[PDB]
């Protein structure tokens, strides 16, 4: 294996460690496309984890400067300040694909902002957050997952990303609360008469379930709209994206089956993923 092979294998390790679902689906892409996804995934993960390395924005600033170096001089040799393996792989991708760098900067700005997290007043603010951490990622992936990017391709990829984030939120209510984070909006919490701290201590109730299902209906409708527009993506990526999406839709049912528990993280069995892919592939 070459040095560059090693860099990509490391990016892959980071992705599989963080998400079995996404790795399962994306590893099914053709070699050059899946490697590009690994690199983008590893960069975004490093960004999300950056603050906790020392406890401030040092490492994140270094990541940002590395990405700016690649943007400005794609073909020059760089001595990277952050994670060399990841940045070398990213640069390799950037030489072959049109990366939306401002989308990385948007993600980084969202992470900076998260240092002074205050709850969202409205769902509009929640959805803006979903764009920031996940719609941005869809934008970056767009040139990898489509042959000819148009505004529709970015729109669909952005919507998919934001739907996946909403599902993450719906899965992780309990864990996020423990980490002093609540992502449901103050408007919606008040409208449904829900107090997460109260639910965390005393268990689910009908008001909570209604609030949860309100957001779940949103994620579900977005997912359906992505599915109706699946053809914006390359023929090879279409079944993979459908699979990633369908696995995440299944997380919602796992939550329901676990009675919306705030005290464990539910998941889709690896064997159940394989089943969904069989069902999808047949159609392809
Ligand atoms: O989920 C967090 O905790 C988080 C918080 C902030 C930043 C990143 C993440 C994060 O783990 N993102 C997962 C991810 C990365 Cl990282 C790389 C590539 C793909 C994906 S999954 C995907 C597939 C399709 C679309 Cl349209 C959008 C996405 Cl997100
Ligand atoms: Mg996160
Ligand atoms: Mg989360």
């Amino acid at each position: 294996m070459t040095m560059m092979d090693m860099n990509f294998k490391y990016c892959h390790k980071i992705m599989k460690k963080h998400s079995k679902s996404f790795s399962y689906a994306f590893d099914l892409l053709p070699e050059d496309q899946r490697k590009a996804v690994w690199a983008i995934y590893a960069v975004c993960r490093k960004i999300d984890d950056s603050i906790d390395v020392y406890g401030d924005i040092q490492f994140l600033n270094q990541i940002k400067e590395d990405i700016q170096s690649i943007e400005k001089y794609p073909y020059e040799y760089h001595h990277f300040q952050s994670d060399r393996r990841i940045m070398m792989a990213l640069q390799h991708v950037a030489q072959h694909k049109n990366i939306a760098f401002q989308s990385f900067y948007n993600l980084i700005d969202t992470v900076y902002k998260d240092q002074h997290f205050t709850m969202f007043e409205t769902d509009a603010e929640l959805f803006g957050y979903c764009y920031g951490v996940a719609g941005t990622v869809g934008e970056v992936l767009t040139p990898i997952l489509s042959d000819h990017e148009t505004h529709q391709t970015y729109d669909v990829a952005r919507r998919l990303g934001e739907s996946l984030q909403l599902i993450n939120i719906l899965r992780d209510v309990g864990e996020d609360f423990e980490n002093e984070r609540i992502y449901f909006s103050k408007q919606r919490l008040k409208q449904y008469e829900v107090d997460i701290a109260e639910v965390y201590q005393n268990g689910v109730n009908n008001h909570y379930i209604d609030l949860w299902e309100y957001y779940a209906a949103i994620a579900e409708k977005d997912f359906r709209d992505v599915m109706d527009q699946i053809k914006v993506f390359s023929i090879e990526a279409q079944p993979i994206i459908e699979l990633a999406a369908r696995i995440y839709i299944e997380i919602l049912d796992e939550v329901r089956q676990a009675n919306y528990t705030l005290h464990e993280r539910v998941f889709v069995e690896k064997r159940k993923k394989a089943k969904l892919f069989h069902e999808i592939n047949s159609k392809y």
